[PDB]
């Protein structure tokens, strides 16, 4: 933690001054000599042991939080604040964990959404829906939940950000789970002939639905059943109702044999394959949901190689020279298809935001967090949009990454390490 | 240890040994990364030594010598001068090799796969700038090619004292200039407004015009900088049209066809080649993105947008996503129709995966900056954005140094 850092944006000559960084806790998987910033996973750094920690390892990450919670609010030192420490210290005492009051559960979620540095739609992160679920016990009541937080989210086109937060991980055999890496997504079926239906990068998840007892349709875009795991259990499938899945069609503004690709997507990203750390707390499902930026659909979903792949078939259609790369075929096509995916959930009054706009916002939304808080950890590889990069603002900013508590975290997928029964 | 670097895309696997071998910092810390920071922060006797004996012994391992009598005389021999002149001179094939491994070891170049065809220009003996200029026109012939371009260097004195600096005081060989109007507009590139005035103030008389080629601003030894004109038939240009829009050629864009980087220092065993001007070939979006579309550079995308007849109004339209194609389309397109050597950015991410994956097979490595090598449109499309990398500093490397207008302290009075 050097003792004050500068960042430059090289289009506006704007310099920020960061001190945040201070306050970082686990390591980046940099070092002096190496850098790490492009790799996916850089770091097992965590801050509690495997399972049930000691009282020494849980104890200090616990005091923290409730020191930073009771800072926040204009305390520390309160009766209230040396109160809670001495209830934390009880309560791990006894069952060698701890609960979070309701507004300390709302503030670490919402600073999680804070700290994601690599989020670019961060400067809506204090209005944040938090569903309480940490009374839920089993996998129908974790349906019932999700149900009530994909309807909420939606609302009717107009998206609302929310979380909804099961029961935290105790002994680590009684792990609540979504098995989903998203509530909502299609299914991915292998071809005879070797070929992919759908989405290409769920297929292993949609193999192990179609094993547990699901019904594939097999079409181009099977909303995939839920897969739900309460207290360590063997996880059990559940249907969305189709009425809560918002989606739209892809159609073009100008290209009327656009909407003849039969494209569509859905509204709600709602990633649900995350942790979320708060207190040394680990909270193993909280689906959290927000609103799309286009390009994640238009660049990402519909044009990896590895995905829905379909540059060929849109550059057929406008009649384009495929002979060469040089022709910029794949770029033409890729412009017109997020011009559709845009268009499509403007014309249907659902909520999205392009990344001209969404980077603007976080531009805006770094100089709000350095000037009240003294910075704002950003991942340049993942903010920096996959299309027109450098015509974006945050192309040309820089940012510094850094880990901050309570955060968001990656975990295995839960059917590399469950024992059935 | 080992680290692996993942490909999401093809699941290739690759396995860096070759970072163990870096010596400089990066600028990280346990803690912060820097990765998108894009400066991030003469020798002693005792300093130079056990700089020159690494680059001695990496010098004769590369070449199936190490341990050897001429390995061991080297040695002795760069210990000798050092003692006595508290320098030591570079033989010819160090000289070479050096040069083509800080092409090897540049992690913001996507064009490594080309390193070992590199044409290393000896200019140790020069003394003055008109030697300078002699130089550089000669590169810049050699390098052009008549549009079948060749990559090449030029390395001048190494620093001595750092009072007697050889220097182009051009950030490359060939740009425009750009002149700041009364009104606030500018005429031509306004990344070179400064160093155009620095040129008129020494003695250049500006056509001022929307694409003037600069003068060579060099400095020899020291001394104050002095003004040359490239000859004009050594600057090969293309002008910009497009193979649809009838209309692209009356926006009068055109550009030159030789990037050549003048302001970086070569750093080869310790010693210091302040001026060392490299050039290669262009990848179309440096021009057709960066160059064009910049908002504080030559920034037609209005212009470009309004020819095409786009919705402007809203963003979400991508007029400008929709415009910066195009145009990138017709740089790429003139450069060919020219027979003027230039890439694609989908071929030029392509071949430098390839390296890559050489680079790990057989010298267990490649530093690499994703920041940089992914190019500044269509990101995820070209194969490098899927791609993990590494980043680290290996030696003989090119680093950057400061503008020599805000460090030289002039003589003529
Ligand atoms: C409200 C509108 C939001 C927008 C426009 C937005 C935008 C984005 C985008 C574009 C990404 C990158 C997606 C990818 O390439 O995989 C992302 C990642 C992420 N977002 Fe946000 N987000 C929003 C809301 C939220 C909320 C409500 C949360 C949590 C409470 C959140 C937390 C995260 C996290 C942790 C990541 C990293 C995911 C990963 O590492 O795979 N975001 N966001
Ligand atoms: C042969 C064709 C080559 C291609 C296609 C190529 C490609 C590129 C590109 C696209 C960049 C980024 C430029 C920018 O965004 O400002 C770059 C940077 C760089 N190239 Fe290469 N290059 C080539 C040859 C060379 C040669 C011959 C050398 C040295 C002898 C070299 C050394 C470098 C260095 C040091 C940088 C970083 C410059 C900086 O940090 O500003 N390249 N290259
Ligand atoms: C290897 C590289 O880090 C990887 O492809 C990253 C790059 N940046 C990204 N950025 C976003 N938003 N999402 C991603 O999945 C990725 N993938
Ligand atoms: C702030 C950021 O590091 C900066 O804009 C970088 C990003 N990547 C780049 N990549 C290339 N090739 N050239 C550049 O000038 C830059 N600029
Ligand atoms: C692989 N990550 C997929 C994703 C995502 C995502 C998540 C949220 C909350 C918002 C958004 N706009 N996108
Ligand atoms: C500010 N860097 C400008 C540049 C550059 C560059 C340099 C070389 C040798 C090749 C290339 N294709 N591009
Ligand atoms: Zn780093």
């Amino acid at each position: 933690c050097p003792r004050f850092l500068k960042v430059k944006n090289w289009e506006t000559e704007v310099v920020l001054t960061d001190t945040l960084h201070l306050k970082s806790t686990l390591e980046t998987g940099c070092t002096e000599y190496i850098c790490m910033g492009s790799i996916m996973h850089p770091s097992q750094h965590a801050r509690r042991p495997e399972d049930v920690a000691t009282k020494d390892q849980l104890f200090p990450l616990a005091k923290e939080f409730i020191d930073q919670y009771y800072s926040s609010i204009k305390r520390f030192g309160s009766k209230a604040h040396m109160e809670r420490l001495e209830e934390v210290n009880k309560e791990i005492d006894t069952t060698s964990t701890y609960q979070l009051k309701d507004t300390e559960l709302i503030y670490g979620a919402k600073h999680a959404w804070r700290n994601a540095s690599r989020c670019v739609g961060r400067i809506q992160w204090s209005k944040l829906q938090v569903f309480d679920a940490r009374d839920c016990t089993t996998a129908h009541g974790m349906f019932n939940y999700i149900c009530n937080h994909v309807k909420y989210a939606t609302n009717k086109g107009n998206l609302r950000s929310a979380i909804t937060i099961f029961p935290q991980r105790t002994d680590g055999k009684h792990d609540f789970r979504v098995w989903n890496s998203q509530l909502i997504r299609y299914a991915g079926y292998k071809q005879p002939d070797g070929s992919t239906l759908g989405d290409p990068a769920n297929v292993q998840f949609t193999e192990i639905c179609i094993q547990q007892g699901w019904k594939p349709p097999r079409g181009r875009f099977d909303v995939l059943p839920l897969l739900l795991q309460a207290n360590g259990n063997d996880p059990e499938l559940f249907q969305i109702p189709p009425e809560l899945v918002l989606e739209v069609p892809i159609r073009h503004p100008k290209f009327e044999w656009f909407k003849d690709l039969g494209l569509k997507w859905y509204g709600l990203p709602a990633v649900s394959n995350m942790l979320l750390e708060i207190g040394g707390l680990e909270f193993s499902a909280c689906p959290f949901s927000g609103w799309y930026m286009g390009t994640e659909i238009g660049v990402r979903d519909y044009c990896d190689n590895s995905r829905y792949n379909i540059l060929e078939e849109v550059a057929k259609k406008m009649n384009l020279d495929m002979r060469k790369t040089s022709s910029l075929w794949k770029d033409q096509a890729l412009v017109e298809i997020n011009i559709a995916v845009l268009y499509s959930f403007q014309s249907d009054k659902v909520t999205i935001v392009d990344h001209h706009s969404a980077t603007e916002s976080f531009i805006k939304h770094m100089e709000n967090e350095y000037r009240c808080r003294g910075g704002c950890p950003a991942d340049w590889v993942w903010i920096v949009p996959p299309m027109s990069g450098s015509i974006t603002p945050v192309f040309h900013q820089e940012m510094l990454n850094y880990r901050l508590t309570p955060s968001f975290e990656y975990q295995p997928d839960p059917w590399n390490t469950h024992v059935w029964k």
